[PDB]
């Protein structure tokens, strides 16, 4: 589809590269470092390349009004939830160090100016901007000036709305990705709309395309890889028993491995062209294709026709079924036995 | 993508319909009715809708030359293999009756004129033409005149080659499907080229598009459903222990069920548009979107600016982050407390 690409550290991302799966524990650790470390351990052992976090600083990402609003996947204010799961600066710094001590790449999502500045201090290789901030241009402008590539989720936003952010990013001069997404926890299959990825790619030809997902399984993501997605994001947990509003739609070690295996197979199987000639098929063609044979005994001098000629496998005869009709009207240069392939020496 | 459709009995096929999985036991029964019945039983219990067979009549589908050619997935002549697995007419008639006694649809693939005529006598609802016969125009012409819809595999053939057959089909006036395919048993992921489906759909806009597959698993087919495939074909067996050249790439009860479940999820998740508004996302938008707040204490009379104004969740403030800049230069109609959302009554 395209050859757009950029790097997240030493990891190349793009259509012509192995798709990247981002394991986001997000707020899954419920504010506990011990839990966060156990989830990072699971991610490592499962074979994860990237672990994404969520950088929350309650007072800077939301005003008092947030103490009165409830998210769709919970029964208490988003403020209460965030004040409960948020890791302070020192703890998040240890989390990043720990992820990296496991040989994995650490990136996070800022939801405020203060968070962006903290992550800049930490010098992460790339910045993820959540669908909720996709239309938060002043914040996008700040992040873009950091000079690192941006992975922008586009849920809850139209192409035109997204256009403004992409313009700010290009202005900044940093490479970027666009992840189609639907922000319902969990998300039903009917709301996914994989076609949205093509809408994004056609609208922004220089963008790396992927999918951020919240369904209950891997189907959406596998479908995204088949469509050309280069980046895949699903929340992640060490085990599905855990409490938390995003746990239900999270993938675990076993499911991650399945997504990774399926992503590899689909990276290989996708795209290509119908007319491409595949050498491996030759022995099949040589026996399956039909050649022109005699449908009846034909005496020398008699005319060949669609009545005394037919076609049968294999494809080694002097005349291929594609040439069947060109033989009509020709003259038998000798007696032709029924069932025999028609050879060049059989006609005048 | 399109609304093309047609029926195989009472089963509607097309992009806007549940994708159809064709379980082809083909030659998997190794010529044994008992084995064929056991495989049909497995297909039934697994939840299969269609069972496809292969109608072989050795003397009519191939000349003596075939006794000297070996297929890629075997070590004996294709003639020997077919003479070994071929079911005579009476037995195949019992097979069709048995499939139907299980409430499933029976269709088959003819490889000769005699086979086509036998299946016409049996009055099957639709005809499958294998990739090997995709370029066998005289045979396609015969089948098309039967007045039933055609499912045409297109492996080993270019778009131009396929063009001739599609023309013959349209001429005949029957609806048809085009299954992208690669004929190597088994087929590696890299040879699949799912993009071939789009090449087929763009070249033949009135065709129902699907995929016939020979890889070792469901990934290719699941990818095809994500791309818009309406028909999926994989060889089928009751168990992977069975002997036979096509067994290795066949799906079994458990894998069929997986393909069927994944096909359903992907039918729901595919297509759609990026700009489509999803009601379920509203509660997320209401809390995640940012509103303009005061970044500092602003005294009445003072001018609002990008220095004393900022943005924070939630999205219920009088001014959305999208309107952030329009507030620049405005005059505070009263003292504005730091951290408070900017309201319409705060400016002159
Ligand atoms: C919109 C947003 O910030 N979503 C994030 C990332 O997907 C979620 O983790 C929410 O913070 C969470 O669902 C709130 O309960
Ligand atoms: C080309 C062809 O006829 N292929 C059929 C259907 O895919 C196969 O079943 C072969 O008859 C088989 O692989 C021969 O060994
Ligand atoms: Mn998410
Ligand atoms: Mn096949």
């Amino acid at each position: 589809q395209n050859n757009n690409e950029f790097k997240i550290g030493n990891r190349s991302v793009g259509y012509n590269h192995e798709p990247l799966i981002i394991c986001e524990i997000g707020i899954n650790h419920e504010g506990s470092l011990k839990t966060a470390f156990e989830m990072v351990d699971a991610a490592y052992n499962a074979g994860a390349e990237v672990v994404k976090h969520q950088t929350h600083i309650v007072e800077d990402e939301m005003s008092d009004e947030a103490k009165q609003v409830i998210p769709g996947n919970a029964d208490v204010s988003i403020y209460e939830i965030m004040e409960r799961c948020a890791l302070n600066e020192e703890d998040e710094i240890k989390l990043k160090e720990y992820v990296e001590s496991k040989g994995m790449i650490f990136i996070s999502t800022p939801f405020s100016r203060a968070a962006a500045l903290r992550l800049q201090r930490m010098d992460i290789p790339a910045y993820k901007i959540g669908s909720g901030e996709c239309n938060n241009y002043p914040l996008i402008k700040l992040v873009a000036s950091f000079g690192k590539p941006i992975i922008l989720s586009t849920g809850m936003n139209s192409i035109e709305s997204i256009k403004k952010s992409v313009e700010i990013i290009r202005e900044a001069g940093v490479p970027y990705a666009l992840l189609h997404c639907t922000n319902i926890y969990p998300t039903p299959y009917e709301d996914v709309r994989l076609g949205g990825m093509n809408d994004l790619s056609e609208a922004f030809p220089d963008a790396i395309i992927g999918l951020s997902d919240h369904t209950l399984d891997n189907y959406a993501c596998l479908g995204a890889v088949a469509l050309g997605g280069s980046i895949l994001e699903r929340h992640f947990t060490d085990r599905m028993d855990r409490p938390g509003p995003d746990i239900v739609c999270s993938m675990n070690p076993d499911t991650f491995k399945e997504l990774k295996q399926g992503a590899h197979a689909l990276k290989l199987a996708r795209g290509g062209k119908k007319d491409t000639i595949i050498a491996g098929e030759k022995p099949t063609k040589d026996f399956a294709f039909a050649s022109v044979v005699a449908d009846k005994d034909i005496k020398k001098g008699e005319l060949l026709s669609g009545d005394n000629l037919w076609v049968k496998r294999p494809g080694n005869g002097d005349f291929s079924v594609n040439e069947y009709e060109t033989l009509f009207g020709k003259v038998a240069a000798c007696n032709i036995r029924k069932g025999a392939q028609i050879k060049k020496t059989d006609i005048e």
